[PDB]
């Protein structure tokens, strides 16, 4: 029962949120941890599955591989244990209320390599949580970018993907609210995309402007591993997705 | 004049295509090369700009950084030379008919870090070419994924982005044509997205089904650095974009 997958650019906090959301859930639930990151040093949780026991980036780099070569090469090698890791995960799923899956440092390793894609395809209705550093959020279209990236992850992995900001504890309340408006109120971002004479911006207005198509929900989550902000919302979204 | 930016997942062939398309253009043009990849070993072209002269991944890794940490950290450090590298590029642009920009091994380093984003934002109408390994191409929605990823890069960088497959020389003519149908004929992919009862697939049908919205063009390029397939089409698209 319940498999939640944390997905995000390096630095966004996937690992931190896996550990901390896990501890949060370990008050009322059976929780298992799955590390799919080959090039990670230390984990704040204790994994039932650690792909580092099979291969690691740096170890492959001692063969003359560049960093971006040893990463890619590490996931080529993991395919040797594709079926083994899949069945292990399916087994954890029967033994726990939550399996939390921590992904490769770079999300493109997950999204573009066969390992992650095929793992996700053969898993029972996993929930993806796609987390962003609010720091990426400058111009109006950034907001549109976030929501479309989630849709794309959703397309690519064939799993419901929840868009989330992490580290919201670092935000001033000004910034806090400034993001909510754009993310909450739709007609608001849309307005700010209107007064954009430039090439891109109109391109984004005409995009997100579908509102009907897109899909009513996909309210954005505000999480923080530090204050545990948002965890109850996530917990809620996950049982709701399981329903 | 003409700045073309190669963007793609690690392994897709950005560097190879930069060198080879450069040589192709160096029969009729003045061409400059720009390496923005900090963690790259050897280049098949001679760069006017090499960000490795300032920082490199592996060098930062000898400070205790994990691979995905030293990558990210390398682009934090490049911001110290943001304005310097920008003006250098703007100068190459006045001295050449083509500036070819080779990007970070991982495209998320480019798409999510301030360096790449702000560089692209302050450049004159650059053309992005987004290249994919045909190997990613299995199910119908993969095809929709490619075209939407380009749109997103386009959104995120504020530059026209041309979707391309690279290494098409590796394809059998069966596969060759199989991809063209899906990519060429729209109503064709759309048909194959129809007979999809599953959650994702309908989600993708209802997506790409806009056809009116999206935007008529964005015909996909078939490139190969080995046979120089597609180069004349690229060359053509680039002067056409410059128009
Ligand atoms: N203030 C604040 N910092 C956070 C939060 N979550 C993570 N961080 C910090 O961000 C940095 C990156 O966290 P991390 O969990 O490693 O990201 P990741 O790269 O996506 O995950 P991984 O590749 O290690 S598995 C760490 O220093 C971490 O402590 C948060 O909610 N609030
Ligand atoms: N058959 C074939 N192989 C190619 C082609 N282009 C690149 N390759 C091969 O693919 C591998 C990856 O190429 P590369 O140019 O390094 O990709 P990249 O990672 O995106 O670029 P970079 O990070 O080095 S800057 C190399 O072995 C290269 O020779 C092609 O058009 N056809």
């Amino acid at each position: 029962s319940m498999i939640v997958v944390f997905v995000g650019t390096a630095g966004s906090g996937k690992t931190t949120l896996t550990g901390e959301f896990g501890r949060y859930l370990e008050d009322n639930y059976k929780v298992a941890y799955v590390n799919l990151d080959t090039g990670v040093k230390e984990l704040p949780y204790e994994p039932s599955i650690d792909v580092r026991e099979f291969v690691t980036v740096e170890e492959i780099m001692r063969e003359g591989y560049g960093p971006n070569g040893a990463i890619v090469e590490s996931y080529d090698r993991l395919m040797e244990k594709f079926n083994e890791y899949l069945n292990k995960i399916l087994r954890l799923e029967k033994e726990n209320d939550y399996v939390l899956i921590d992904t490769p440092g770079q999300m493109e390793t997950f999204l573009f390599h066969e390992f992650g894609v095929r793992l996700m395809e053969n898993l029972p209705y996993p929930l993806v949580v796609y987390i962003s550093d609010p720091e990426i959020l400058k111009k109006p279209n950034d907001y549109c970018f976030v929501r479309f990236f989630a849709l794309l992850i959703d397309l690519r992995l064939g799993a419901t993907t929840i868009p989330a900001l992490n580290k919201v504890d670092l935000l001033s309340e000004e910034e806090k609210e400034r993001h909510r408006k754009y993310f909450e109120d739709i007609d608001y971002l849309t307005a700010r995309l209107k007064l954009d004479p430039s090439m891109q911006g109109l391109m984004a207005y005409k995009m997100c402007s579908m509102m009907t198509e897109v899909l009513p929900p996909v309210r954005v989550l505000y999480l923080s591993a530090k204050t545990r902000e948002g965890f109850e919302d996530l917990e809620t979204l996950a049982y709701e997705h399981y329903c």
